């Protein structure tokens, strides 16, 4: 798989389980259309979102739902997710992964970026 | 002010400065209604965006032009933008910092809420 | 004053408040010797650890004690504290900001060097 | 193994690669003693530091040589080394991560701690 996302847990030390994942891809409308869903493992890994095939060029937004994995452990945080939004695939097909480390009042985000 | 928004350079260990910041907040039809914008200074800090009586509770969104910025210096980033979405509570302190410290392929953001 | 270092929360996205902090210069038998020492202020920052002419060119550390900061909140921390260490260089713009946000788990540490 | 480091380059969006890494571990005179060391390989990861058996409980210095890494490269960077220090196995044998994100002005580093 070209796209896998991956998210950790500052407060537990430990990956961020359950999180869900959704994927858009900007149209020729200009809107966000559903590309891809999913959530993370136990492992804080999220895999087999999509294909080479169909992770054609294009604007892609990976909304990353910190809101209800934070409200689902009892926490109340600042943000109602995190949204990662990059150009993919302009230059030949890469693999992405999208990383994230989070606490309840800030979170970063990186992405490694690798040619098969 | 009850919004200011900090953005720092962590190549050159600076203010990132000149970097355009667009605030929307979500109205009642879900879409993000335009709510106020402006450059970072030479400090990296944007100032005056709004004020006590027009910030009421709500969902509101910071859009940060880290793009434009890496491209003005010459490097080629991953991200379209920096976006940082939360509620405004009245409940909490009052004063909102949204920061954010860019990199080409990373940024974090904290939110430091005060009295 | 030619340092300063501020310290964030977040856990609360708030300043850490109360933290200590020690600085030390590397001495030529490469021992770390006292330089300065303080708590953060209710900003979270802590001023005036030092001057113009007493920091001169050299290898310094800061020593930021985040396990007391989070065991007075009833939070257990993994680490023992966060050490930061840089060399303060003449030719470079004349005024450091050594900023820490803590988590847990987790901090980071970035240097904004001004003039 | 119970312990590996993991190291990220958030300038290029790639694992860094061949970064130094020396671990220490605090003997009962207070000093700093050697206990491991090795680099990262292309992955980013640095495996095989140390054993079960071996790996005590004890407060243990992680230095990660990032200026090496950047001037490796043809960066002046601010850090002269990234510092991760923790007490280990207090309660029983655990398996550690400890991760970095690397720029010239800036580190960010986590910890991922199992139970195996
Ligand atoms: C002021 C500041 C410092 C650091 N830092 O790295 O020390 C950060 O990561 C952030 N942030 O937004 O996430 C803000
Ligand atoms: C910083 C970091 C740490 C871990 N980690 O395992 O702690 C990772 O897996 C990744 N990543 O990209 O997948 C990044
Ligand atoms: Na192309
Ligand atoms: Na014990």
């Amino acid at each position: 798989c070209p796209l896998m996302v991956k998210v950790l847990d500052a407060v537990r030390g430990s990956p961020a389980i359950n999180v869900a994942v959704h994927v858009f891809r900007k149209a020729a409308d200009d809107t966000w259309e559903p590309f891809a869903s999913g959530k993370t493992s136990e492992s804080g890994e999220l895999h087999g979102l999509t294909t080479e095939e169909e992770f054609v060029e294009g604007i892609y937004k990976v909304e990353i739902d910190t809101k209800s994995y934070w409200k689902a452990l009892g926490i109340s945080p600042f943000h109602e997710h995190a949204e990662v939004v990059f150009t993919a695939n302009d230059s030949g097909p890469r693999r992405y992964t999208i990383a994230a480390l989070l606490s309840p009042y800030s979170y970063s985000t990186t992405a490694v970026v690798t040619n098969p």
